[PDB]
């Protein structure tokens, strides 16, 4: 019975549309905190120390002391012991410590703790230990929005992802930044849900479509964001000082949202509910129907598609967040990339569904998988000799998986008896979560050929695409 009272206080109106704003600005940032593992820990070139060169022909010291390397370059992980200098056997490992390139980046946590050489599978475990606490939050704070409330929790979770991220800027080691970026994360996380769910709750029927859009859009400038800023800051300790500051403020200025009626029906806080809903109806100007809110009104009112919806789930997130932290290794120019997926992805989404939903349903879902597993699959067999058309394709099918996550979800998920779709939603998104933690574990199989991640990256999206197709 709550739609009548909500027809009777409002519906669209000016407050769904104040409120709307509000909490999609966050978002952006929320982005930003997520995909941030790929300006600050970036990997410049390195170079063992030499005695002779950098104090106690330039080119002909560099080629006396460092050993030449297989990719046309010096070698960065090891040094000859004495200056060979028979060139006009026994080779050791650095113990002085490295030198790096200082001409894009000024520091990054590599250059710092130096996360190098032998100690290479740290760095790929960071973003692992970030989705770990993504996934943590999500399944915490699930049992957490049914006692305290729902506005609460999100204004406690913005300065929760405040306090951690200006804290994990100053941590002296390694294992402290990623239990601080842990925490990070599950409160980021916790962001996300409520915003969701406080987002669907106040609306009226027309929640589906708009909503969810606007999520995603959120999202995909939220990309640009993070681009902007990277190329705003440079070094890595003022650059998370930089991205979390803002939230403190919003958890300023997120004190005074009304919070959801429909949860206060549910608990018998009928005075603050009757409050709210009547502060809400001064808002959207329409104080005629409120008198019959009269309290007494409020007390009356108190197999196989489920394995191909979760298969796509998890094909989506293990790839796109295996992938999409790498972007360094996939060509030039970082800046330009991860500022470019979400102008690619908006534009490419609106016309693929236009296009692909009056072919059919079913046609839309599989061509949404199978089209970027081939687009990041081509990516290895062109060479580098042009590198606009090794960029465009992995752009390209970045942007295409990235529609996968509103293509899947607004048309999918009623591929069951049609009761109610949020039963499935987060049962799909489950896998998502838990797949990009499989991910970039995957890219620690560097070693034994460079080319298997990205082959791996780019079968396991074709094979669940191809499978979709299985339904009957
Ligand atoms: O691969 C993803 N996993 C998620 O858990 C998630 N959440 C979100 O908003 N976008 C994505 N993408």
């Amino acid at each position: 019975a709550f739609p009548e009272l909500l027809d009777r206080v409002g519906g669209r109106g000016r407050f769904q549309l104040l409120q709307a704003v509000a909490l999609v600005t966050p978002i952006l940032w929320v982005t930003t905190q997520s995909m941030l593992e790929n300006f600050s820990a970036a990997v410049p070139h390195h170079r063992c120390w030499v005695p002779l060169l950098d104090n106690s022909g330039r080119d002909v010291l560099l080629a006396v002391s460092i050993p030449p390397g297989p990719d046309q370059r010096p070698h960065q992980c090891l040094r000859f012991r004495q200056p060979q200098w028979q060139l006009i056997a026994d080779t050791e490992p650095c113990e002085d410590g490295w030198v790096y390139d200082h001409s894009t980046f000024r520091s990054t946590i590599v250059t710092t703790w130096d996360l190098v050489c032998d100690s290479q599978a740290l760095r790929p475990m960071a973003q692992s230990i970030f989705l770990a606490g993504i996934l943590v939050g999500a399944a915490v704070c699930g049992h957490a929005s049914d006692r305290f409330g729902r506005r609460r929790v999100l204004t406690w979770s913005y300065l929760l992802v405040s306090v951690s991220g200006t804290i994990a800027a100053l941590m002296p080691t390694f294992p402290l930044y990623c239990l601080f970026r842990f925490l990070v994360a599950s409160a980021v996380a916790g962001v996300m849900m409520n915003t969701a769910s406080l987002l669907m709750e106040w609306t009226s029927a027309q929640a589906g479509p708009l909503m969810m859009t606007l999520n995603a859009l959120g999202f995909s400038f939220g990309q640009v964001l993070t681009g902007s800023v990277a190329y705003g800051v440079r070094s890595w300790r003022m650059l998370q000082l930089a991205v979390s500051a803002p939230f403190f403020l919003f958890f300023v200025y997120s004190w005074w949202l009304p919070e959801s009626a429909r949860w206060l029906i549910t608990v018998g806080r009928l005075d603050q509910s009757l409050r709210e809903l009547q502060r809400v109806a001064a808002v959207n100007r329409r104080k005629a129907e409120a008198d019959t809110l009269t309290v007494e009104v409020l007390r009356s009112a108190m197999r196989l598609r489920t394995f191909i919806s979760m298969l796509c789930w998890f094909a989506f997130g293990f790839t796109f967040f295996g992938l999409a932290l790498d972007l360094q290794a996939l060509g030039s120019n970082i800046f330009l990339l991860q500022a470019l997926i979400g102008i690619v992805d908006l534009p490419v989404k609106m016309g693929s569904l236009l296009l692909l939903s009056r072919l059919g349903r079913r046609l839309c879902q599989a061509s949404s998988l199978v089209l970027p597993g081939l687009c990041i699959l081509a990516n290895i067999l062109v060479p580098r000799e042009m590198g606009i058309l090794r960029s465009s394709l992995a752009v390209l099918g970045l942007g295409s998986l990235g529609a996968a996550f509103t293509c899947v979800t607004i048309f999918s998920s009623e591929l069951f008896p049609t009761v109610i779709r949020m039963t499935a939603v987060g049962l799909g998104q489950v896998a998502a979560r838990g797949g990009a933690m499989l991910g970039p574990l995957v890219r620690l199989l560097g070693v034994y050929g460079s080319w298997l991640p990205l082959l791996v990256y780019g079968v396991v999206p074709v094979l669940s695409g191809l499978a979709a197709l299985l339904l009957p």
